[PDB]
Parts: C-alpha cells; structure tokens; sequence
C-alpha cells in the first residue's frame, strides 16, 4: 500500500535541482527523498495514507512550469521484466511511413494522415492502407536509403533496452510500421525481438500494399499477451511505451503503461505520461539509478 512518486527531467534539460527536489518532497510531507540521477530523477516515498491523486496534483503544482515529469506508483513491482515499445516517434525520431512518403514526393500529404491516425481521429488499418498505396512503385532500394540517412534513435533508447536486458528483462519492438525498418532498428538498439507489418513487393518495387492481416492496436495487445505467457509472466510484469492511439491497448494492459511525448488526446487516456524526459525516464520509472545503467 506504499506509494512512491518519481520526478524526471530530460538529461539534456536537467532541471531537477537539489532544492527543487527537497521542495517537491516537502510538498507531500514525504518520508524521504532518494536521487536516482543527479539533476535528473529522484524518488519520493509518499506518506502512508496519501492517495495517488493528492500527490502528483500536489507535485505538479510545486513544479508548475518546470520541464519535470511526475509519476506515482506502488513501490512494489515497479521493476518490470518485459519491455514492449512502439518504434515510430518512440524509439526513433521519425515516422517510417512519412519518410518513405518523401521518396514519393508526398511527405506532407501522408504525414497529415499519419497525424490523424496517431491522434485517433481515423482508424489505423484504413489509414495505413491509404498511405502505403501511395508508395506503389518505389524501388526496394529506397528503404536502406531512408534508414541510413533519415532515421535516428531517440535519446536514452539503447540505454533503456540494454539496462533492462542487463537485469534480465525481455524486450520487444512492436510497430504498426514495417519489418524492413524494425529489423534494423531493433538490432541497432538491442531489442530481443521485433514484430511489425510488412510491405509487399514484386521483387523490385513496392506493390503499394501491406501483408494482411494488418497489425494494429489489438495486435500490440496480443503480442504483449503472447510475450508474457511465453516468458512465464503476466502483462502486469511489463512496461509498455508508445505515443499513438494504436499503442493505448498495450499501454493500458501492461502493469506500467507510458504515453511518451504523446498528443493530449492520447496522453489523456494513459495513466502515466512522460512529456519531458527521454527514454531513460522509463529506467527511473522502474527505480533504476544511473549507477545501474549500461554505459
Ligand atoms: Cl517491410
Ligand atoms: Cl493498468
Ligand atoms: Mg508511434
């Protein structure tokens, strides 16, 4: 019945100064205050009897205007042994489908569809079919061209995955995007596995269609269920992270679900949001100290 609050800043805008942490912990009459990383993250055990609603509200007031995230959770079982993470705009800085669209001269057209799909204003599968149809005829050569020149890893990603693995967790990159991207990205970052949709080609060029059935919101829920049974755990043993509406199913099922840099409509439906930190925030969410990290 013991709660703990964690405050988290981006290491590139590390504003969680020692005085700010003290003030924050005072704001909740905390038992103590433990630094997971200097100027970046600290744990605050809430007094027994304080509801999770009072803190967070109390802590977001005291921090109002600083780029510092607030999460509250039970301290037991906050370290998870499964990670399931979306790729597009979560572990990479880009939307792979928008990047491919540029090679067809249609970036802005496709990207506006992507934004509504990711906000939940249109269903994923028909949005994906519409966007991929515009890629018809692109040569298979442009995939590596996109990956090598325009895809970048989100800060903190490798360290999150590697540190979780170091501690025995099983880590999976699941994506409504494309296996030709997740395969390379998952290896760059160090995931144990990846699972994504598949572009159809004729042997030289993209047909403009996607292998059916299309993996969407429920396919992420099902992959989390599948991973947990296979490693002999439950989804409660997983932390799930994404930015989009099609991530909310796995975010809501996992024991710890994080909306990471999500738009307000998506972030409204997640119990835990990270708007400032990078992916190391999920390490601090789980109680890790910077000493425990794989550097
Ligand atoms: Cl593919
Ligand atoms: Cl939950
Ligand atoms: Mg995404």
């Amino acid at each position: 019945v013991s709660l703990v609050a964690t405050l988290i800043a981006n290491p590139a805008k590390a504003a969680l100064a020692p005085s700010l942490g003290i003030k924050a912990s005072a704001a909740v009459n905390a038992t103590g205050l433990y630094w997971l990383a200097d100027d970046i993250a600290c744990d605050i055990p809430l007094p027994l009897g304080m509801e999770a609603s009072e803190a967070d509200a109390s802590l977001r007031a005291t921090l109002d205007g600083a780029p510092i995230d607030v999460v509250v959770q039970e301290q037991e079982r906050r370290r998870k042994k499964i990670l399931i993470a979306d790729m597009d705009s979560t572990m990479i800085g880009q939307e792979c489908i928008d990047e491919l669209a540029e090679e067809a001269g249609l970036r802005d057209h496709v990207a506006a569809i992507t934004a509504r799909a990711m906000n939940g204003e249109i269903a994923f599968e028909p949005a994906l079919r519409e966007r991929v149809a515009l890629l018809k005829g692109l040569p298979l050569s442009v995939i590596d061209k996109v990956i090598s020149t325009r895809i970048t890893l989100t800060p903190g990603g490798p360290q999150l995955v590697r540190t979780m693995r170091k501690h025995g967790a099983y880590t999976a990159l699941v994506s409504g995007g494309f296996t030709s991207f997740t395969r390379r990205i998952a290896e760059m970052i160090g995931f144990n596995e990846e699972r994504a949709n598949r572009l159809i080609d004729d042997g030289t060029r993209l047909t403009g269609t996607v292998a059916e059935p299309i993996l969407g919101r429920e396919a992420k829920v099902e992959k989390l269920v599948e991973i947990a049974e296979r490693v002999g755990l439950t989804p409660e043993d997983a932390i799930a992270v994404g930015d989009g509406a099609n991530d909310l199913g796995m975010i809501q099922l996992a024991g710890t679900g994080v909306a990471l840099h999500a738009k307000p409509a998506v972030a409204a439906q997640a119990k835990m949001r990270i708007d400032h930190g990078d992916l190391t925030a999920l390490l601090y969410i789980q109680g890790y100290r910077k000493a425990d990290f794989v550097q």
